[PDB]
């Protein structure tokens, strides 16, 4: 069902000298689902409880993200792709998830993860995606109606947008989910950034990190490499296609439809389709799950 109630109790462990947070309910192989920007944990909430007893239940809160530290001292060079993979990755090794895990992934979530797969094949049993980088972009692929808000966040303009206004958080986030939140969901998603200032800037450096038109070269370098990966991997696949959808649509979506061993169904929503499709997207994954854990 819906609702504003997080999924199980926020556990915290020291990485590089800083607190991270993160779900994990529930014993066996992992099943490990992985936010981005400008989202936690919380994203998932309504749709981990539909994998009760199918595995180890995993949800972590990136780095300045959800109840996650902040990084000190923050400023334009902090949190980028590379700085956040670095600790989600250290979290993830902390976390001892053993050799069969199956990725949950969406937005930054997707990058992080479809990157960390690739560096780890051996011990990735399943790939589930929705309203992911499936490859570097160009212009033409970013949704043309956002394009000059995503344009002015990659230039001077995006510190007021971000640090001063919270635009990513107050203005995004709501205008691509396709159902009104309610106010205890948004207190949720605001509470992290509450605070004006560096607090928010990782809902910044993200709009700032999206491979587009080659910028920035070592992302799109990433993006290209899991991208031919994913494009013959024989990993089995869920891809979650979404109606209107935003990200994965046009040739972004039409490259992941290439993918090998690939399972797909279209639920209702925009970009952060966890918000409108919850027990849709809940029970796809659970059966993707049961087939892979006969
Ligand atoms: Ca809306
Ligand atoms: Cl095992
Ligand atoms: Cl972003």
């Amino acid at each position: 069902s819906l609702g504003a109630k997080p999924f199980g109790e926020k556990k915290f462990i020291e990485i590089k000298g800083r607190r991270m947070a993160y779900i994990d309910e529930g014993t066996g192989d992992p099943i490990l689902f992985q936010h981005g920007n400008p989202t936690s944990s919380y994203l998932w909430r309504n749709i981990m409880p539909h994998c009760a007893g199918l595995g180890r239940l995993i949800a972590c809160d990136l780095i300045g993200m959800g109840d996650s530290d902040k990084l000190d001292p923050s400023g334009p060079e902090r949190y980028t792709y590379a700085e956040h993979r670095d600790y989600l990755d250290a979290l993830w090794e902390a976390l001892d998830l053993g050799d069969r895990v199956v990725l949950v992934v969406h937005d930054w979530g997707s990058v992080l993860g479809f990157d960390w797969a690739r560096r780890h094949r051996e011990r990735v049993q399943g790939i589930a995606y929705m309203e992911a980088v499936t490859m570097p972009l160009e212009w033409a692929d970013f949704p043309e109606q956002d394009r000059d808000l995503f344009q002015a966040f990659r230039s001077q303009a995006g510190e007021e947008l971000v640090l001063q206004d919270n635009v990513f958080v107050e203005q995004v986030l709501p205008g691509l989910i396709l159902r009104p939140l309610s106010e205890a969901e948004m207190a949720a998603y605001r509470e992290p950034f509450l605070a004006a200032g560096e607090a928010r800037r990782p809902t910044l450096s993200w709009p700032r990190q999206i491979p587009i038109a080659g910028t920035p070269a070592d992302v799109v370098a990433i993006a290209r490499d899991y991208a031919g990966w994913l494009s013959e991997s024989p990993i089995p696949k869920l891809f979650i296609n979404a109606e209107p959808g935003h990200l994965t649509t046009g040739r972004m979506r039409d490259f992941c439809r290439t993918w090998p061993n690939q399972t797909e169904i279209t639920v209702a929503g925009a970009h952060f389709i966890q918000e409108d499709s919850p027990d849709e997207i809940g029970a796809a994954i659970a059966a993707f799950v049961r087939r892979l854990r006969p």
